[PDB]
């Protein structure tokens, strides 16, 4: 649905970088719990995220983080979107790959990446987030589209707009070092 996709991708991020997390097991369920100033919040691991990341305390990590429901209790619940921070201090953006927005009609631009490892959360948030506010993603019956990040490899990663990112996605990451060009395709 329209309002109730444009809903999702407006809601707040609570983004930390350099955090310290605790991950644990409850019920098969696999978390992470990651409490930054008084925010409190809990972060679900499935597919992929759940190996990457070791039981007990985890330091140098990066979140991005968007709660799922909208009960309005303090505590945060997020799917995903938990990478390790940089390795490295860098007071400039490591990649700064090409953006072409195409509501087929082209606009050039580029993204920039601040992070080794980037989750396709962020990525598929922070895409929409820009054809939402300056390219009407989401309005008036405008829902339909494709999402495509090249690698310098040639490998791409696609991400359907009529539809949120699939949430054993969401934890998933890619070499934000390795992004030659993101495409966002409406239509």
């Amino acid at each position: 649905s329209e309002s109730e996709l444009k809903h999702y991708y407006n809601k707040p991020i609570l983004e930390r970088k350099n955090v310290t997390g605790f991950k644990y097991t409850d019920e098969g369920k696999h978390y992470l719990e990651v409490t930054v100033g008084q925010q409190h919040s809990r972060i679900t691991l499935l597919g992929s995220d759940k190996d990457k990341f070791k039981d007990g305390e985890n330091s140098n990590i990066d979140v991005f983080i968007l709660r799922e429901g909208d009960s309005r209790q303090a505590t945060n619940y997020s799917i995903g979107g938990v990478t390790k921070s940089n390795s490295v201090q860098y007071i400039d953006y490591i990649n700064t790959p090409i953006l072409e927005i195409k509501k087929d009609d082209v606009l050039k631009d580029f993204y920039y990446i601040s992070k080794e490892d980037i989750s396709l959360k962020e990525l598929d948030y922070r895409l929409r987030e820009r054809a939402i506010k300056q390219h009407g993603l989401y309005s008036n019956g405008l829902k339909q589209g494709q999402i495509t990040i090249t690698m310098n490899d040639g490998t791409t990663h696609t991400i359907d707009l009529s539809q949120k990112l699939e949430k054993e996605r969401m934890g998933e990451s890619i070499d934000g070092t390795k992004i030659n060009k993101i495409l966002v395709e409406m239509k």
